[PDB]
């Protein structure tokens, strides 16, 4: 019996399991329980405690995904099914995982907890991309990743009500938070050095934990990839989250709230994900049904207001973007877009687009943003339309919140770091006319090049080496930064300086798309207002 | 008695003068009547023809220039006193001037009749910068220019009264190009080919005859250079013409505010000339630069409708426009009011300075508007670069003034079936006063078209010379043929069409074929802000 994959937590035993990766051996622990089951009547509520077991759990394997969307875009293509479950679906899903050095830490060392992002409607710990191996292996750091409930079984909102109160995927979040104070000492894990990383929708869910008082004590650091909490996906109104879930019931067969969320909880989980893209208002691309709710609870005001009226000081952020934000979501309605052609696409196309990438705004709204993205020497040529509709729906979605969220941290008190991550993997399934889409970043955070199974090039695996150097210097000391040798600086609301992530060295360049921005974070809300 | 000075038109006898110049004799008949002076009680009047005389007129000197404010901002400065009035005013300056060549033409010779252009407000034939002696003595067209009532004697508008109906400056050079119709024969011009041109206000004139149906016929041709009818200070409608007149009339005591029309025009019409003039600029709706008191009124007369909507419903088959800018369109008028703005310094201003400006340069807009126009001329990466904020000013007032209207007109007509040529004008004259900051600034080209660096007593270099004479041929090219093209191995001047958007470049360089009026600033100030201003 191997003595370093026995566990004592607060709950009970544990039993893990050893890992191979190309530069020596690793402990995991997977599938730790850290919440009841929240099935049947707890369908909708705020997680509970995982009451303590006797006996030793089992955690060799990953736990079950959290009942989700099945993206079906392209069966069997690999750039859309990597982020597929790869587990059985089921709502007893709130597990964690643990991975750490071999032999275990003798010492306090600093944590990594990764929140995966597929726009709150989707993701798993369990995916490939994930894998904690090498980052552990190569930087000697604890890393902690959970699954936490998604959809309508996560943020499905009746603001007001005590049966679906909204945000409880993020107090899933928020639990296994507090299970990594109580509990990760014990693998070897400092809870005094906790940073949260995140991209995408758990990016977003990063910047909640920052603005959300109960989590604000539950870790030190934070990196937010491709992703924002004031993004204009990532929170919905009261008002049209209640509309949204009664439109679910409805198409369900379901009828007070009361009444509505007791029907709801008799339905198979899988009738409810059947009908979750049904509930928006408009045909559109980046928008998900169920999501965070402003209700003066989790989040006491909107995250913009919340982010205006921060003091920061004693923070550090590590934040950043990859190369082509939007191209990835343009495949999903966008007219005239496919991964199977070049996507050259006509002025009309263009147009009706707009609409498409930036939904529920007045024509006067569109028209303005057909004024920024025209190029009016140019005003039908099908690749500058391609690249121009990219660039509204990565800027209006990713860029800009991601710009103005850094900004106002920067200007309030928080040392920042930004960066743009422009490689575009040697492996990548996606056409070239997509460039560096979003979500392709990951892999090399991970370290995923390292695996030998795979057909990462010898420069790739060094660029992977970099950047979980970067990330991890990050965790330990709140700076990315290698002992001196070219620089990565602070991020600062005047200089707007970031670096470049590729092949090259770094180089520092100034403003994350300033004048798109200027546009999305001054003017256009002015706008909107009148 | 010399029988090339003396002319028989339809009103009686003249007798003119032979003016020298560097490269031959000129026949000049200066300051010809053509109305009956506006005195009196003809005061805001539309022109009544001149009587017929009988002996002989002596058309030897200019008349006097049409009563105006005189521009005191740099008293004594040559760049602001070239514009000045250089005769007397007075009321009695309805007077217009042909020039031939000497010789007069055997065979039928065209027209360029000129239209100057501070504003409404100012100017005259008589400046020097407009001396026909030049371009007519180079190519041997004939060349007229008139005086036309400016301020408000010109503009002043009570809509609907028949004793200041509006638009009476624009009816002065209506009858003078009716007098062209009627008389430029006898001097050896050819009235089926007659291209008036104009500079500012003068081409937005051009434009309004172009968009005024009794005018269309009296002309062939037109040439806007920065102006155009549709800009923003162009035109006022009848209700704000009606508050500034009112207003302006209460200021001078009249009546004795509104009140019959009769009776306040009549009241009006007893107070000396130089007492309306003391109080024209108190009747702005705020602090501007680059707006004018009394203008062009959308009457229902003379512009049956607005000149955007005449341009849009308009079909312009069959003409020839030649359009363009200078290279700093609003440089110039930032002295007159722009905070922190001199000829004296280097105007390196302030970003509070610029927010400032803005709402000068671009008066009585929602505030929602302003912002727009500060997104998109803030340079997000040196948003306080004083530098760069100085020319950011510049490019809104001369974008939104001159720039942008020219650009949609041009458009428009091309789109609508006229062949439209466009230029940008590049040179720094070598002996421009203005400071270097203001690079060629507003009304800078006139000088060269008009061929002055020819003039001996001037300090332009021969290169300067070579310059003026090509300009002077692309403007006699396109009067005869409707094309400024050399009817060889020479670079093309292509059209401009809504589409490709070419234009060439005016400098002492060979003719450089470009895209584009400004076009992404042009797509906001044509496109976008509109729809903002109705929403
Ligand atoms: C590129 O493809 C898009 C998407 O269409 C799908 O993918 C193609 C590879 C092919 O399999 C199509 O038949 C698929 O429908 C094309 O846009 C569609 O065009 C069809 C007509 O062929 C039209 O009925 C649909 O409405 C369009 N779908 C969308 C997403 O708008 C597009 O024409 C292709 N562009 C090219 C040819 O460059
Ligand atoms: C540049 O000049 C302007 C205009 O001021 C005038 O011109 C100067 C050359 C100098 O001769 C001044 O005395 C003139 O009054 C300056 O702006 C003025 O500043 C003063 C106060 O300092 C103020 O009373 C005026 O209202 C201002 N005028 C305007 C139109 O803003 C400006 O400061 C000068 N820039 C410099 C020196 O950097
Ligand atoms: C590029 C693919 C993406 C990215 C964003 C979203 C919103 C969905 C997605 N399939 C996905 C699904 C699951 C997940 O964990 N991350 C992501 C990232
Ligand atoms: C650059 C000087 C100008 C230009 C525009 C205006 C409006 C006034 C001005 N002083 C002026 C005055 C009289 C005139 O005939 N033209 C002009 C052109
Ligand atoms: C205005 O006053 C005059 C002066 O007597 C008068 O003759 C005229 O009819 C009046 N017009 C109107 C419309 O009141």
């Amino acid at each position: 019996e191997d003595a370093e994959l026995l566990v004592t937590v607060r709950g009970g035993r544990l039993r893990g399991i050893r890992l191979k990766t190309p530069g020596g051996p690793v402990s995991a622990f997977l599938g730790i329980p850290f919440a009841e089951p929240p099935m049947g009547p707890r369908r909708f509520l705020p997680p509970e405690p995982k009451q303590p077991w006797s006996g030793v759990v089992d955690a060799t394997t990953f736990q079950s995904v959290c009942y989700q969307y099945v993206d079906t875009l392209y069966p069997g293509f690999e750039g859309t099914e990597m982020w597929n479950p790869n587990r059985e679906l089921s709502e007893d899903c709130l597990y964690l995982n643990v991975w750490t050095p071999y032999p275990r830490p003798t010492s306090p060392t600093p944590v990594l907890v990764w929140i995966y992002g597929g726009g709150f409607y989707s993701g798993a710990s369990s995916l490939d991309v994930y894998d904690g191996r090498f980052l552990v292996q190569a930087e000697r750091t604890v890393l902690v990743s959970m699954n936490y409930r998604v959809g309508a079984f996560g943020f499905l909102a009746l603001p007001g009500s005590r049966e679906a109160p909204g945000n409880v995927g993020l107090l899933d979040q928020r639990l296994a938070l507090q299970w990594v104070q109580e509990n990760v000492a014990a693998f070897g894990g400092d809870p005094t050095s906790v940073t949260l990383f995140g991209e995408s929708a758990g990016a977003a869910s990063v910047g909640m934990h920052l603005l959300s008082p109960p989590s604000r004590g539950l870790f030190h650091r934070a990196v937010l990839q491709s992703g924002a909490p004031n993004g204009p996906w990532a929170t919905v109104g009261m008002g049209e989250a209640r509309r949204r879930a009664t439109q679910l019931a409805h198409l369900v067969g379901c009828p007070n709230d009361t009444e509505l969320v007791a029907c709801l909880r008799t339905r198979p989980a899988q009738v409810l994900v059947n009908h979750e893209w049904h509930v928006l208002p408009q045909e559109s691309v980046f928008r998900f049904s169920f999501v965070p709710v402003v209700d003066g609870d989790f989040l006491s005001d909107t995250p913009e207001a919340l982010i205006n009226a921060g003091d920061f000081h004693g923070l550090q952020v590590l934040v950043g973007v990859v190369k082509d934000e939007g191209s990835y979501f343009l495949v999903y309605g966008a007219p005239g877009f496919s991964k199977d052609n070049e996507s050259l696409i006509s002025r009309a196309e263009f147009l009706a687009g707009v609409r498409v990438g930036v939904p529920q705004v007045s024509d006067l709204a569109a028209e303005a943003v057909v004024l920024h993205y025209t190029d009016w020497l140019h005003p039908e040529d099908p690749a500058r339309l391609r690249e121009a509709l990219s660039d509204v729906v990565g800027d209006h979605n990713v860029v800009c919140p991601v710009a103005q969220l850094a900004g106002r941290l920067a200007a309030q008190g928080a040392r920042v770091y930004a960066y743009v991550f422009e490689h575009r993997a040697s492996t990548l399934s996606w056409p070239l006319w997509m460039g560096v889409p979003h979500g392709y970043e990951i892999e090399f955070i991970f370290g995923i090049p390292l695996d030998p199974s795979r057909n990462y090039t010898a420069e790739e695996k060094i660029f992977a080496q970099r950047l979980m150097r970067y990330w991890a210097n990050f965790a330990r000391t709140g700076d990315p930064n290698e002992p001196r040798d070219p620089q990565w600086p602070p991020y600062t609301a005047g200089a707007q300086q970031y670096v470049s992530l590729d092949l090259r060295p770094l180089e520092v360049r100034r403003g994350l798309r300033a004048q798109a921005c200027a546009f999305w974070n001054r003017f256009l809300p002015k706008l909107l207002s009148a």
